[PDB]
């Protein structure tokens, strides 16, 4: 909670955010992801369908639920790797792989409710958009699914970003921003050098940020795989260096971020973007890299 940045973006949020933080539970409910009724209050107090509305501000009713649940799913996903399982390569490949197939076809009743769950979410995900939205979206989940394995088989800065980066769930995230608000980013310019890496500097500051604002929970229970840990650890820094470093690591990226975005127009140009698509990239840019780099700021400021 409250350590200061530099985040010179606009702070929205969706008009519709209390019907659906009142509604919240009906889903994760019906689908088994939530039993008793100290578990339900468990999850109202994560405050997930507040973070929902400020990635989603542009987002209503159905398709605001639809990032409601997204995040739902998400820290309930997230709970399962808390046990033994979570250092297992192989029992963490085992669940992975029963939500994993949903992507490729419908579920035998027999699978956990974890992976329904995701399915129902994925059902309604691609369902209006076009098939090649759809296949690359699946691709990131994969990458996303892989990350968790390639983290249980762990039991350096440079290498803990490199798992962190898959885990976080920030690709999917925007991936369902596009999706809500009903429009899709010409598919030749999301694969362009500048605009990945404005992706990569979303996920990165959303990482730092995380684990700025978590930080006394993980120590207390000896965790050493967050970033202020292993700052100290890499550099031989004295734990306040390790989080102003980080301050800093942000302030550069977020000053990066803004000269990519000014080389947007002729990026455009090289990519001979029409009328429609042009501004189809402009939604992209704010309302759906921007509201994942600016909601969780927010949010971090008050909820979770």
């Amino acid at each position: 909670q409250d350590v200061d940045f530099h985040i010179p973006l606009p702070g929205r949020q969706s008009p519709d955010h209390a019907r659906a933080e009142a509604e919240q539970l009906a889903w994760p409910r019906s689908l088994g992801l939530i039993r008793s009724d100290a578990a339900a209050e468990r999850h109202l107090r994560g405050g997930y369908a507040d973070l929902a509305s400020r990635f989603y501000p542009h987002a209503t009713g159905a398709d605001l639920d639809l990032g409601v649940d997204l995040m739902s799913w998400f820290f309930l996903f997230d709970d399962l790797f808390d046990g033994p399982r979570g250092e297992n390569p192989e029992d963490t490949k085992q669940l992975t792989d029963q939500v994993a197939a949903a992507l490729d076809g419908p579920l035998p009743d027999t699978a956990p409710p974890i992976a329904h769950g995701f399915a129902d979410i994925w059902r309604r995900t691609c369902e209006g958009m076009t098939p090649a939205w759809c296949a690359r979206s699946a691709r990131h989940w994969r990458n996303y699914f892989d990350g968790y394995v390639d983290e249980a088989e762990s039991r350096s800065a440079a290498q803990y970003l490199a798992m962190r980066r898959h885990t976080i769930g920030v690709q999917p995230t925007v991936d369902l921003a596009e999706r809500a608000g009903r429009f899709e980013v010409p598919h030749r310019v999301f694969d362009s050098a500048v605009m990945s890496a404005m992706l990569q500097i979303a996920v990165d500051v959303n990482l730092l940020l995380n684990d700025i604002a978590s930080l006394e929970k993980e120590e207390a229970r000896g965790e050493q795989n967050n970033m202020v840990m292993i700052l100290r650890r890499e550099h031989g820094w004295s734990k306040s260096r390790s989080v102003s470093h980080m301050q800093n690591e942000v302030r550069a990226r977020l000053e990066q971020y803004l000269l990519l975005e000014s080389c947007l127009p002729k990026v455009g140009e090289i990519y001979q973007l029409d009328t429609a698509e042009r501004e189809a990239l402009e939604r992209y840019r704010t309302d759906a890299v921007r509201t994942v780099i600016r909601g969780s700021y927010d949010w971090h400021r008050s909820s979770g």
